[PDB]
């Protein structure tokens, strides 16, 4: 059978999505290997087990115009809707496609007739375009991770048509939601530049694709194994007797400002004031492990919620109850999951997600025997999928507010329902059926 | 014939736009009179020729709730795409509905069976509904006069859903462009809560109503003759001496997020440092008006912009030349005018605008004999209606940079073609239009 071929930027999270296919078709993991070079080599084979991974460095300075600037700089901050925090410079946009059209080129000298390649986010938007141009005609598919903004935002970004052209060289092309999806058909549509087909197919740019919805899972039930395998670890016993009388609220997030974590605060001060009851009674954990630190943009995002989380315990502190626990670390995966499971509100309300799989994981932690209550965005990409999660717009404090009140005082007959009824759905849309539906579109392509 | 009765917030602008359409008509202008009162009082009746002028005061609540709070901090930057600035509080949003419902109750009283109802703007989104509450059965169209934004960024505002069913109860929506029409109707029915007919109708929310863009325009020969009548004034005369052996960029606009003042400093910078030929031979002038000065939000932008013309200056100034020459102060518009008429380019890269008058203004106050050049934003809402700008994405330095270049170099025969091709659909869809076209829909309602 075709092997798999999967291209994405650093080379678990992807892992956990991609592994199992590589291993069954003998396939090649390819791309950046996070470090920087001061010269190019040709890219280092290492076989583990049945998979070959091929990675090769970039120079600082394609590091600096590709990664930290067009994709990080640029994408990033406007598909999450924020294009007031992008910045776009031609040098940057340039070496953005010279580093697609480099690796494309060393990638195709490790490709066989037969390989179906599948390329990952946004970091590669013209990769399928740079690989056609060196006459690969192999299956290649594409998975955008983050959300796919409306064209109002998209056409802010100077060479947005250049990218969307680009991206029709891709023969699948896979969003986490709907609206992802009609939000890229739509500006091929309103843009003259192609027309929607039957089946999901798309004829755009002299060529025709399939373009989906095809949202990011988990494997609930391993989770949910996990987090009880990892409750006897000390950190979670430290959590539980520094927390013997108070209900927990759990939110866990990249220090990103498409998370909204000042907002999250603010509505928990809300709480605090909007029902005094609760005040040494309930504490607010966020973990915000080290993001970019590197950029200015992160850093002042991170001065901002220090000095919140600051404002808040001076007001409502007490002398043996701290309102917000802020801590700027990581913790590992499984660990973590026991964390969740200890906490009674999942708090998950970033203001643009493309698919928050936090809110999923939090889930699928819980005792379901005594299960805590999830409190989700309408923004994050997963609602839709977690029927049974309170679900608020983060840009209503009081709402959020709230949620958090009838989070922490819903009786276990009803939190059993809700955890229930979003746990159903993830087992049926577990992470296989998101890899293997992609991985059946991309396999579809070239039967004649 | 029917009495036309306008409902605004401060009752020229607007005026230029409906006062011959009331005088035809002795109709009535009727809403807050833009003072705040202790006690609230019946409306107070003026009768000025033809016209009557019906208004009242608001309190300091209402003021508070209503202009500052729900309009201004709220609806305003999400409707320009900027709702990372918009704050939303339920009182606010209470008090909102609440002045409109007593403006609503106070404009009854004056009303007779025959009027049709003219409202514009956002403050006034639910008036419609609050007088179809009252039993008002008389035609009543809407006007928005700035962007209105798509489902994705409409959303953000956390009572957007009793906005949009509220703005149904008017029989006639205008907006500026077909993309803010298109905004409005997507959201109907991609909620699944109406569909669209023919001739441009809407069915939503157990109501039809006829939803149009009516795009704002001038008169632009009016413009012409009184730019040419104020050209000896003492203003003129002090700009001209002072700008003798240089090319002049006239940028104005009041001082908001939304007019991008800060990219326009930077990409003149850009033009400088791309053109050095261009020093001491070109300035900058920046009008800039007073604004709501009592927002934060306001004062931080000014501070900004304040902080990068001395930047800039101090960069490249030398002892004879101001690079940018900031001015923050208003000009009566016909002496404005005269001002544009002297200036070789017109320099309007707003990032959002639901229609930029200021360039239609630049342009037609042009000498045709020696017209300068309009540089204009693809966001400005009035760049299909001027054929001829050099029209340029705001996100793009480089490329604003380039466009001054290009307008600062333009030969007399190209800047002739180029103000004729932009002359001839404003005089064509000049401000007459407008009024008539929107006011003959509202009158096409009640028709059996
Ligand atoms: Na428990
Ligand atoms: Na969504
Ligand atoms: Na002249
Ligand atoms: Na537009």
């Amino acid at each position: 059978m075709s092997r798999l071929i999967v291209v994405s930027n650093r080379v678990g999270g992807l892992a956990i999505g991609v592994l199992d296919a590589l291993k069954e078709t003998g396939g090649v993991w390819f791309g950046w290997s996070g470090e920087t070079v001061s010269e190019p080599s040709a890219p280092v084979i290492e076989k583990q087990g049945n998979v070959t991974y091929a990675t090769v460095g970039l120079t600082k300075r394609d590091y600096d115009q590709y990664y930290r600037g067009f994709s990080n700089a640029t994408l990033w901050p406007t598909f999450h809707y924020r294009n007031d925090l992008s910045r776009y410079d031609r040098q940057e946009y340039a070496g953005y496609q010279r580093v697609n059209a480099t690796l494309a080129k060393q990638l195709k000298e490790l490709l066989k007739p037969d390989d179906i390649i599948w390329v990952h986010d946004y970091h590669l938007l013209p990769f399928a375009r740079c690989l056609r141009e060196l006459g690969v005609k192999n299956p290649i598919g594409f998975f955008l991770h983050i959300p796919f903004p409306v064209p109002e935002v998209l056409r802010t970004i100077p060479p947005h048509e250049e990218l969307v052209k680009a991206m029709c060289s891709y023969d699948v092309i896979g969003f986490q939601t709907d609206a992802d999806r009609q939000s890229f058909v739509d500006f091929i549509e309103r843009g003259q530049h192609g027309t929607s087909s039957e089946d999901g197919m798309v004829h755009a740019y002299n060529r025709f694709l399939k373009v989906g919805a095809y949202p990011i899972g988990i494997y609930p039930d391993a989770i949910a194994k996990a987090a009880e395998q990892f409750t006897d670890r000390k950190p979670v016993r430290s959590l539980r007797d520094g927390m013997r009388g108070r209900k927990l609220i759990m939110s866990v997030d990249r220090l990103d400002y498409s998370k909204g974590l000042v907002e999250r605060f603010q509505a928990f001060e809300r709480l605090l004031l909007n029902a005094p009851g609760w005040h040494g009674r309930v504490s607010l954990v966020q973990i915000a492990p080290p993001t970019r630190a590197d950029v200015q943009t992160y850093q002042r995002i991170r001065q901002t919620l220090e000095g919140e989380a600051g404002r808040i315990n001076g007001r409502f502190a007490q002398l043996d109850w701290t309102p917000i626990q802020y801590l700027n670390r990581k913790y590992e995966r499984n660990l973590l999951m026991a964390l969740f499971r200890q906490s009674q509100v999942g708090y998950v309300t970033p203001l643009r997600d493309g698919m928050n799989l936090v809110a999923k994981e939090y889930v699928a932690s819980q005792d379901p025997a005594d299960p805590g209550v999830l409190v989700l965005s309408q923004f994050a990409g997963a609602a839709e999928q977690l029927p049974g999660a309170l679900v608020v717009n983060p840009f209503d404090l009081s709402q959020m507010a709230e949620a958090l009140e009838r989070a922490l005082s819903m009786p276990l007959a009803e939190r059993q329902a809700r955890h229930a009824d979003m746990m159903a759905p993830m087992r049926e849309n577990n992470l296989s059926v998101w890899r293997d539906t992609f991985l059946a579109d991309l396999r579809n392509v070239a039967t004649a």
